[PDB]
């Protein structure tokens, strides 16, 4: 019921896990370097997009393109809402010609479906972390409609104005924590199978102050 105990949690998964808080840091300050002079998005775009609706927030599990088709003929009830796609899982919707309203990415996979997925309107949400950070200083110089993230609790305090955390740790909590933060109303996600662990941990968190319908 805090954000500064995410902190605490922060500091809980990185001792965990034995990740270089520096290389973190690191890429939060190269990535609000590059976001000064880049083709941002007003990050107030995305509350028009998120507030009062009910987002449909897909990751990459065994159930994804049998629960795409599911989203497909919801469509045509004349019920479309806003979509949150996790990193490559939108090689999956560009499969079946939808076209993700956001991408929450941390570019580590093949950007050939997220690339394509840029061009044609998604607005791509870059997450900042220790090993991404030759492809933040390649890639983001080449997308449209980019908004900058990264997992260090303290980016104000460090002048990251490009930058914001809305908590969580895996590329597909971070889509929820960004949906609840955006005030979107409930959440339905789709397509959800160590990390694992921590993602389910964080997901109950997000059930006491948010409703969360996983679809099946």
């Amino acid at each position: 019921m805090d954000m500064k105990e995410w902190e605490i949690f922060y500091n809980k998964i990185m001792e965990d896990f034995g990740f270089d808080k520096d290389k973190d840091v690191e890429s939060a300050v190269i990535l609000n370097n590059i976001l000064e002079n880049a083709n941002t998005i007003p990050v107030d775009k995305l509350k028009d997009i998120i507030e009062g609706r009910e987002v449909f927030i897909f990751g990459a599990g065994p159930s994804i393109k049998k629960h795409i088709n599911i989203l497909k003929e919801l469509r045509e009830i004349n019920y479309k809402n806003p979509i949150i796609v996790a990193d490559g899982a939108c090689k999956a919707f560009l499969e079946e010609n939808i076209i993700p309203d956001i991408i929450v990415s941390d570019l580590d996979g093949d950007l050939e479906a997220l690339f394509e997925c840029n061009r044609k309107g998604s607005i791509i949400v870059v997450h900042a972390h220790g090993d991404n950070i030759e492809k933040i200083k390649k890639y983001v110089p080449k997308l449209k409609n980019v908004v900058g993230s990264c997992q260090i609790p303290n980016y104000k305090e460090l002048n990251l104005r490009n930058v914001i955390n809305f908590g969580g740790f895996t590329d597909g909590d971070r889509c929820c924590f960004l949906a609840y933060h955006f005030k979107a109303k409930k959440l339905i996600l789709g397509g959800m199978d160590k990390k694992l662990e921590y993602a389910k941990t964080l997901i109950n968190y997000l059930k006491d102050k948010i409703e969360i319908e996983f679809l099946k």
